[PDB]
């Protein structure tokens, strides 16, 4: 039970959009869910926005540390020039990840985001300038054996990014869209028979 509440020297939800759990602390079980995007039932902007340029890196924070048992992950997208940050929700097949941990392997898994509160969020240094949103995301997977067992904790920041390039990223996918309950890294047990494997859920990672 966590939140994502603040990137780089912001407070909370100054540029980061108000998670439905800023009270609860809890998470989106449901990935066919509205929630699975920016744990957001309804849109609402972010009273500011966070510049930064393409090839820096933007501090996640999560509070109060990420201690479930999973994975992070980041995506991004793209808010069109027509378009204001504050009002664009990030509809369709316009995600792309930009980040991605992976567990190591032993008599039991160890995930490299167990007890950390900062987490370093590279923006890719080619791809455009512009608008953007953030999703930061970390998959609880204590009781994921079952179908809706997996927890997720999200929220989604408003980036301003500049000096990009001008590659864009291939095999976008939506949220909700991109997950499925019975992905090989949602609906899975990491406790028996420890898994050799694990498979983030979700498209490659974009990487310039
Ligand atoms: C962030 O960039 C915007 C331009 O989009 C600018 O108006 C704003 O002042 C900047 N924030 C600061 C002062 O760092
Ligand atoms: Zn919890």
């Amino acid at each position: 039970h966590y939140t994502w509440p603040r990137v780089n020297d912001g407070a909370d939800w100054q540029q980061v959009r108000k998670a439905d759990n800023w009270q609860d602390n809890g998470y989106v079980g449901d990935v066919t869910s509205p929630q699975i995007r920016c744990f957001q039932a309804t849109p609402s902007p972010a009273p500011s926005v966070l510049n930064t340029t393409a090839g820096s890196t933007v501090t996640y924070w999560a509070n109060p540390d990420v201690y479930h048992p999973g994975p992070v992950q980041f995506y991004m997208a793209r808010v069109p020039d027509g378009e204001d940050i504050n009002s664009w929700n990030g509809d369709g097949a316009v995600w792309f990840k930009v980040y991605e941990d992976h567990p190591t392997f032993g008599a039991q898994l160890t995930w490299p985001s167990t007890g950390k509160s900062s987490f370093a969020v590279p923006i890719p240094p080619c791809i455009k300038s512009g608008y953007y949103l953030l999703r930061a995301e970390q998959i609880g997977l204590h009781v994921a054996q079952s179908v809706g067992g997996a927890q997720f904790y999200i929220s989604c920041a408003q980036l301003s990014v500049t000096g990009g390039g001008s590659t864009e990223p291939p095999n976008k996918v939506a949220f909700p869209g991109a997950y499925s309950a019975t992905d090989p890294g949602i609906l899975i047990n990491i406790y028996y028979p420890v898994p050799t494997s694990y498979q983030n859920p979700g498209p490659a990672v974009f990487s310039c």
